[PDB]
């Protein structure tokens, strides 16, 4: 029932208690693990209403108290009488925090307490998404001084009037199929980009387009908006050493801001929820560029380096991912767009893990996904060891709307 | 039940139905994943079940099932245990037994030669003695002169607990570690324990950053014994760069022969305490963890200073350019001296070529991606995208605990 973490570089053990207020179920049992598998009514809501207003009143130190007991009442009414309730500003705020807080995933809530919440319940129209989006978009990339933020949309009602991004993030680059049989621009979205050209959008056919956002509002038939291109900070890519790497013609966007995920909390679902940070270098250098399913880079690298390709064991692969992810960094430093290295990032999760364990008795985090896609060994994370399990509030994987939606 | 795993990268699903033959627990449960976590005498009753299931999947391979040899079989074991609390393996089911435990090691990337392994059986062993010959016969076979050969020798069952056959070393070849007065560590610090040990009980250190250890032998629940591995038998490769010529006055060396010592071996319930195995490395092992690791070697700094790389900031990932050009150094020093060694991408694709096969053939593989996955450059191999199922098979190869820290010492 109580469960210990060792380091294993600096034997240092810390004792896990926080996961037996666990709830939600991991797809493991005593018979098989799934750690490596990315995606494995009025009754249910009050339990699940009063578990999250216990911990949040909790918080504020007023566990008990006649204002902690007036708010539950309130809420047993309300979803009695609506089949729903609403959360006061002050519990989104704290929801939307502890949401990030227990995301096992992300290596980077050190930050989990500063985050921007922007309320867009009162939002009626895919245009008035539109607005509240550039206008987070603009606050978050803060002329390269990056601000984490989220933008929190109407909760689900009875389901057929749900509000999505159908964008996988608010700024990604098009992806199409070619006759030629290879795929121009970011194979991950060419799905998303056809959806996107059957619904209207004129594509340049390019390598490094902006998808429009595609905005559902109300469980209405989602519409077209682009986002205005000087919102949209984006970073040439150039090496502080190889005068060649600029003729590549690479670049990035500044602002990672994942918007297809769900907002869980206290029961309630918010479906559109796009929230931004900002990147760690492996994520644009490791994997949007040498994933052999993305841009997949390293040949031309290579080849440009003039490596020995000839044999795996001379090591050319990894010799050219470590160049590609210098360009990333010193490119984003350059031109002074917030960026963090993985030594920079594990380094500070380790002592938020060191934190947590210490003010809350536990961190859940999933090693495979904490542990960067490179030089995994001489980061910190690699040799923690580390509890997976589901605290709620949480954010959420959904299914892609266009699967769901009924047109 | 079915389950499926799936390559992020190819879009190929597979399709695991191996998983339901598993019985022994992985840590995890509903609630938790233990997936990270590194470490998460038998009564007649619970061994006949063990030893009937093990002889049902040994005379199923052979296609005897059912067979009046198969049923004879049963019997003769039977009889064995309710006479001796016991029983002896066949040498044909030891091998299959060795081979599966093997096939079945999910931690282990080397599988595709899994039906590739030389079995010394050493069940005749009685004295450390023995078991010192034993070991440099099979440190000599496996090494061949640098064309390596992956083997195994299986000493003496437990009976009582009290009798246990035990290599107190971790592995047959690994260097002395030496804690200084002023508190760094001269050698390996992974070994500084087990150095000491070797130490009290009479080895005669020489205090160098790279001394083969002697081994220390426990037979038949004695005292263990040291012994010296003959020098010539223990192959190791000075390693250079094949750029950088100042890589080599860095002095270093690795052995070739990798040849773990302390787990378990179970079969059919058996449980063999001293049975060393070897292969061939993979270069990450040595030139990742076994230099690199804070807690290892630790050269990172002294090769990017030689390097002259920009050490101000992590940003400049000079640990990363000096890491890649470590590991070239150890491929470019094995294959120049032709001593068998696997680079991280060579045997990450052979292992989804393996694992693609034995769910053809045997309906899966459990694989544990946190091991399998090499520690640099993780997402540019194919395990990193590949989901993989972790469970249990037996025959296998179990952790156990520290022979010092349960050793009743005889005087
Ligand atoms: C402040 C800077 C931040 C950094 C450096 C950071 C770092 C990361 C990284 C590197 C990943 C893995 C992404 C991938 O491999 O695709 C990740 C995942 C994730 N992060 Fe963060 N994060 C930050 C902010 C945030 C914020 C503001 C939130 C929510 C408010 C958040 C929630 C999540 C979630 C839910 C995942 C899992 C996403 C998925 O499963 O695809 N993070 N984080
Ligand atoms: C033939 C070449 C082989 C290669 C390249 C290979 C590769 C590896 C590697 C890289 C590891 C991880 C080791 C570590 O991180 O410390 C490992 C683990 C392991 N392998 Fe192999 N292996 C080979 C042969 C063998 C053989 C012959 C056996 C047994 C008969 C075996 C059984 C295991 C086991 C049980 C582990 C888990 C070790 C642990 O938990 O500490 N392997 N293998
Ligand atoms: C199959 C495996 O789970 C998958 O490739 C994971 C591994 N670790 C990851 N880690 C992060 N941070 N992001 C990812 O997309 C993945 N992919
Ligand atoms: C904490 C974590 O489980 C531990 O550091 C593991 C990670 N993966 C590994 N993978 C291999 N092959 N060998 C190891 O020693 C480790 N160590
Ligand atoms: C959440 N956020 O701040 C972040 N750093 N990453 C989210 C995912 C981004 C994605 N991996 C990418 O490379 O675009
Ligand atoms: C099993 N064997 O062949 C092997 N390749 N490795 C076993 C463990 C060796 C260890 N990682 C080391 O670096 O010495
Ligand atoms: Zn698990």
């Amino acid at each position: 029932r109580f469960l210990k973490v060792k380091n294993w570089e600096t034997d240092v053990v810390l004792t896990d208690t926080l996961h037996l207020k666990s709830t939600l179920e991991t797809g493991c049992t005593e018979h098989i693990c799934m750690g490596s598998i990315m995606l494995p009514t009025k009754d249910q809501l009050f339990p699940l209403a009063k578990e999250f207003l216990d911990q949040y009143y909790s918080s504020i130190k007023r566990f008990g108290s006649k204002a902690h007991m007036d708010r539950l009442e309130e809420v047993n009414k309300e979803i009695e009488s609506t089949s729903t309730y609403q959360l006061k500003d002050t519990e989104l705020i704290y929801g939307a925090k502890h949401a990030w807080r227990n995301a096992s995933r992300c290596v980077g809530r050190i930050q989990w307490s500063k985050l921007q919440v922007f309320d867009a319940r009162d939002c009626t129209t895919a245009h008035g998404m539109f607005n509240y989006i550039c206008n987070h978009v603009k606050y978050a990339t803060n002329k390269g001084n990056l601000r984490s933020a989220i933008t929190i949309f109407p909760q689900r009602t009875d389901g057929k009037h749900d509000f999505r991004v159908w964008n996988s993030q608010l700024i990604r680059y098009a992806g199409y199929k070619q006759p030629d049989g290879s795929t121009l621009g970011d194979p991950a979205n060419v799905q998303f980009t056809e959806i996107c050209i059957q619904q209207g959008w004129k594509a340049p056919r390019g390598r490094f387009d902006v998808l429009p956002l595609l905005l559902q509002a109300n469980g209405n038939d989602p519409e077209l908006f682009q986002i205005p291109p000087e919102l949209v900070l984006e970073v040439p890519i150039r090496h502080p050493k190889f005068d060649w790497f600029k003729d590549l013609g690479l670049k990035w966007y500044g602002l990672p801001a994942v918007s297809n995920m769900l907002l869980e909390i206290g029961g309630l679902e918010f479906s559109a929820c796009p929230f931004s940070g900002w990147y760690m270098g492996t994520e644009i250098g490791v994997r949007d560029y040498c994933d052999n399913s993305r841009y997949n880079i390293l040949e031309e690298v290579a080849k440009k380096m003039d490596l020995d390709m000839r044999k795996t064991s001379s090591l050319w692969k990894d010799q050219a991912l470590v160049e590609i992810n210098i360009a990333v960094l010193y490119s984003f430093q350059s031109d002074k767009v917030t960026i963090v290295d993985h030594h920079s990032a594990t380094e500070s999760f380790i002592k938020h893990m060191e934190n947590e364990y210490r003010c809350r008795g536990g961190c859940p985090a999933d090693w495979v996904w904490i542990v960067p896609p490179m030089s995994g060994s001489i980061t910190p994370v690699f040799h923690q060891e580390m509890l997976n399990y589901r605290l709620t509030p949480s954010f959420e994987y959904q299914p892609d709307p266009w699967n769901t939606h009924v047109w």
